[PDB]
């Protein structure tokens, strides 16, 4: 460290030397030109040799407060190199996150843009859909009001349909009956023409059966026959149906003759038995009783 | 500081002593040596103060010159600390917003990938909605182009239905006008049948009324009756209805008798009535005037 | 830079003033202690001179060490600030670097706040358009079913009125052919209604023609004319219509002078010719043969 031995003056130097007394007697002068001398340097030397140690000491006493301000300095710098060493690990640490954190928000960034643009690309895509929906519930709208208006007028048209197809049926079986009805009068009408006496008519008429009349037949607007005569008694006889002569009955004479009226008794018989059979006539036709 | 006073040396006066400036005589041989060794050893010891006081001179330079070179180092190392606080302070709020940043940022796509999920999601729900749409007008638009196909026959048919119930009311009347007379014309000829005269019954036919005929009647084919005759005169008398004799005889004598030409002249009276009476009869049906 | 020449000494002499070597009565006791201290200071003033550079060679050597620590003391601090300065400019990197992240961020997380708030909204624009697709795809399921049903029925409709229009048609012929035939029988009817022989008439009928029956004629319920008589033989003669009496014009006397037998005679004869007459007024009408 330091000698503090040093700074201890050894000055002494007990005595300072005068001449008297000394032998200026047995000396020479010149012994006396060293020895007074002598003293003085002598005394000189050591002054000097302690001052020399003075300064040896405050020389020493200085390089320990040196070394004590070296050694404060020798600590100071080597925590701030373990903390500009730890600084820099830390730093190139913190840099290190910025650097991959600008692409955690890069990445973000340019999807968000995308996202952006993929977001009302999208609603523009509902809004197409969106007025077309209700478009269609315009449409249907107006078909529902629509189908159920014809559906309405179809069972309308079907109550006028059945109606008449029932109706057509009607007349057609009113038509066919009305046929059977018609060509039966037609035919009896035929008949009816074929048989039947006119009023209008020359052509001779055959009735097959018996005539009856209420009381005179008649030609010409003349009656020609009445009701059967009354009040007859039949003639009873000898019918004459052989020869009838209209001849004189004669030789009436002035004298009494038996041959003629013989002659007018034969032709009263003979006469009187047309006049019966002329009523054998007009009984068996009946036109008398 | 230090002591500039230390290069300075002290001179000496006391030097090499030759034999001639001592007392030979005087002094012991021993003491003799002593006094010449003495002034090499006070100049020789002086050599040193000399030396000392120098290096320890040069020392004190070399000290002083350190000591502004050790406090020029500590004005150093007192700004140094100085910015290595300006250092910590800096990197540790640097890295405490290095971690605000690392949880902003992991928000940040934690969102966007929930954003682009629903995105991705929203596109797949409308790309299948406006898939819908594509073929619900298709299904709609064709819809109307039917409705116009119905309703238009809806018109067409109701145009063809009335007019087939107007012909039909048409029909309905004329068949009931038909259907009224062919009964009425089936009335008529029914009322013909029981008033008729025919040439087809064998039994007898009668009428209630006098008839009449032009120019004959028949039977059998043969003529009978026919147009009355004028020319006739009436046959007056009286008419004999009652019994006519069957065959009445005359017995004639040779000679003349009164009661027998009494008997031919009385059966001349009766068959004159008998004559008188059958067209007196006839006369009362008209087959002559 | 150490001088060792100031760790060397001085050799002085052992022997120091014994007083052995001592003049005897020549020194003076002032001058005796003075030469005998002179003896034992010079001495010393050698050992200190010694040590008091020994000190100054040791306040030098040490200032040796102490240049040696010194520069690496310098030549640490000048490194210190080597990377110290590196640091602040990397620092001052790392501090405005998180600055121009932040702002980006900040910015970010705001543009995503309102997309995600887009978004949910388009989220209910999609489902709602999505509730109203299927209410018209339903709709339109319901409107296909009714459509179809129209066209079945408008198709059957057609095929019924068309089967009906041609039933019209046919069933119009076969009114007015109806028409037709009834008019030709009623007219017809007509006609035996103003000719035809009635059996129920009351006034006097008539005929053009010649009647002909089969067997008998009759008036009143009774037979009067039938077949015509025969066996007859055509009376020869003459005959008489006009004036005849049924009145006695023959006197019988009781003798015969005279004729009056021609009177019968002529009475008898007057009489056959109205029984000729009579016989040829029934064969001309025909009643004989
Ligand atoms: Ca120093
Ligand atoms: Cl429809
Ligand atoms: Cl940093």
């Amino acid at each position: 460290m330091a000698d503090p031995s040093l700074n201890n003056p050894v000055v002494i130097q007990a005595t300072r030397l005068d001449a008297s007394i000394l032998p200026r007697n047995v000396f020479s002068k010149s012994y006396l030109l060293y020895v007074i001398a002598q003293g003085t340097d002598v005394g000189a030397i050591a002054g000097k040799a302690n001052e020399a140690g003075q300064g040896a000491y405050d020389a020493q006493v200085k390089n320990d407060e040196q070394d004590v301000e070296l050694a404060d300095h020798e600590a100071r710098i080597k925590q701030l190199r373990i903390d500009v060493d730890d600084h820099e690990s830390r730093i190139t640490a913190n840099t290190k996150a910025i650097t991959a954190l600008n692409v955690r928000v890069t990445t973000a960034e340019g999807e968000i843009a995308s996202l952006q643009t993929n977001v009302s690309a999208l609603d523009g895509r509902v809004t197409t859909a969106e007025n077309n929906i209700s478009a269609l519930q315009a449409d249907v709208d107006d078909h529902e009001s629509r189908i159920t208006a014809n559906t309405k007028a179809i069972t309308a048209l079907n109550v006028r349909v059945t109606t008449a197809e029932g109706e057509i049926a009607s007349l057609q079986t009113n038509v066919s009956a009305l046929d059977g009805r018609v060509t039966t009068a037609e035919n009896n009408i035929s008949a009816l023409q074929a048989d039947y006496v006119s009023k209008t008519a020359t052509t001779s008429q055959s009735l097959a059966s018996p005539l009856n009349v209420t009381t005179s037949y008649s030609v010409g607007g003349k009656k020609v026959v009445g009701a059967r005569q009354t009040g007859w008694t039949a003639a009873t006889g000898t019918a004459n149906k052989g020869v009838f002569d209209a001849d004189l009955t004669f030789a009436v004479s002035d004298t009494y003759t038996q041959s003629e009226i013989q002659a007018i008794a034969n032709a009263l018989i003979t006469e009187r038995r047309r006049t019966k059979a002329l009523e054998d006539a007009l009984r068996a036709h009946g036109l008398i009783d």
